[PDB]
Formats: structure tokens, sequence, C-alpha cells
């Protein structure tokens, strides 16, 4: 079995003490306290993390953002600040158990439109300059995870297809043989590499497929898994290091 593997079974081996210590040992960490009292306040800790890639250049949305597994709409109103993009369209399931697209009017709210009650494995492909997809539900088994990240790959492949060329989807459980073959085979239609974004926790294996990155997928997944790994068991905990929330600011944007 994969490195991955190994990094599940441990993590589900943790006592609930010791998983909340690792949780977010030496991991980048926004200062939410803030957020929770528009005034450009971003709507969840997700806007970080398109953020960090945004300002790394692994992806640069424009025109015709799709942000499929919306949400709140974090990735929805960041995308709508950069320069570039012109539309942005977000689709949630929502409903019992599940997040509601929260209006803002941080700046270009002119621009977004969230559809809630949205699931899109039903949901048919469309154009758009850009796709974004989040989506993505943990389970214990990492079987499980593979299973459900093949068949979110297999549905974005199908937007993919309709000729965005910058993308940020959401790879659940990378390291699973399946997942790795997948992935590799998209890769070469449609390029792009594997990210690890330091503000997601040392709880979840989670990395984005982003088109502005490259490299060999395998090496990059097994660089994560022990990273993961070597922050396990720890003498002394020495918590996260922290930066600024995103700045989303407010009003009506031209296009
Ligand atoms: N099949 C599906 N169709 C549409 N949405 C789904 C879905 N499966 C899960 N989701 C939704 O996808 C979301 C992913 S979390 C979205 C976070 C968002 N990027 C932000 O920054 O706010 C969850 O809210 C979940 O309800
Ligand atoms: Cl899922
Ligand atoms: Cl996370
Ligand atoms: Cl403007």
């Amino acid at each position: 079995r994969t490195l991955g593997e190994q990094w599940k079974e441990k993590l589900n081996a943790m006592g609930k003490e010791e998983f909340f210590s690792y949780r977010k040992e030496a991991i980048l960490e926004v200062d939410r306290t803030e957020a929770r009292r528009v005034g450009g306040h971003p709507v969840s800790r997700g806007t970080a993390k398109l953020r960090w890639l945004v300002e790394r250049r692994f992806v640069q949305p424009i025109g015709k953002v799709v942000d499929l597994g919306c949400g709140r709409g974090g990735w929805s109103y960041y995308a709508a600040t950069m320069k570039n993009v012109q539309e942005v369209r977000g689709y949630t399931k929502g409903g019992p158990g599940h997040e509601e697209p929260m209006l803002m009017q941080s700046y270009g709210w002119n621009i977004v439109t969230m559809k809630s009650g949205v699931d899109v494995f039903y949901k048919p492909s469309e154009i758009s300059d850009t796709l974004l997809c989040d989506i993505g539900e943990s389970s214990p088994s990492a079987e499980i995870e593979e299973q459900r990240t093949l068949r979110i790959l297999e549905m974005v492949s199908d937007w993919l297809s309709r000729g965005p060329k910058e993308f940020c989807i959401k790879i659940l459980c990378p390291y699973m043989p399946k997942v790795i073959e997948k992935l590799e085979s998209l890769q070469r239609r449609f390029g792009g590499g594997l990210v690890r974004v330091p503000l997601s926790r040392n709880s979840n294996h989670e990395m984005y497929w982003v088109s502005g990155a490259s490299g060999n997928i395998v090496h990059a997944v097994n660089m994560t898994s022990q990273v993961l790994i070597g922050r396990m068991d720890k003498k002394i905990w020495k918590g996260p290091k922290y930066e600024e929330d995103v700045n989303l600011g407010s009003g009506t944007r031209a296009v």
C-alpha cells in the first residue's frame, strides 16, 4: 500500500486529543476571528486557499468562471475580484446538512450568480473559460474516497472538454492507485499538476489539480504523504502559522 494509505491508517488510529493537535501542526492558518463580525470578509476558509494558488500563478481565473460545489461562495466571490474575470457562475447542492450560497456585496458581487439545489453529477456541462471545482466528501476509508474522487474526475473531465484553459480541481484522495492512474491520463490530456496548499489541515490529503502547475504527479503526492506523516507523533506541538485573511473589498464592478 501507498504512503497515503499509511498516513490515513495512522490518522484513523489517533486519539481525539492527539488528532485535534495534529490537525493544525505547522500548517498555515488564516485569522478568521475578524471575519466573524460588505467589509471584504470572505465567506469561508476556502477563499484563502484559492488566493494562495492564484498569488503563486498556479491558476489565473479569466472570462466565464464556473465554480462547481460553490458552497457558501468563497471561491466564487474571490474570482469576481480578478481583473480578467467577466462572469462567475456557482452551482452547489444545498439542502439539509449542506452549505447554502451566502449573498455578499464584496467587490464584483454584481457578476456572481450562485445556484443552489444543483447536484453537479446530473448537471450537463457548459462552456467556461475557467473551471473551479471544490467537491470532495471525506471518509475514513481510502477506498471510499478513491471511488468518490474518481466520480468527480469523470464529472470534471466533461467540463474540461468544453475548453477552459484555466482550472482548479480539488483532489480529495490523490494517493490511491486508481486515482493516480486517472490523474496521469487527465494530465496528459489537459496538462497542469498537483499542488499541496499549506492552509489545508494535516487531517486531510487534499491536493489541487491546477493548470499552472506541472511535474510528476506520483512524486508530488508522495512528497505530501511524507510531510504529513512526518508531522505525526510530535514531542511538542508548535501549532499553526498565520497569515492575514483575504481582502475582497466592496461594491459593484465594471467589465
Ligand atoms: N454533487 C454535488 N453537487 C453540488 N455540490 C456538492 C456536491 N457534493 C458536495 N457539494 C457541495 O460542495 C461544497 C464544497 S466546499 C465549497 C467551499 C467553497 N469553495 C468556499 O470557499 O466557500 C459543499 O458545500 C457541498 O455541499
Ligand atoms: Cl464526494
Ligand atoms: Cl483543510
Ligand atoms: Cl470597477
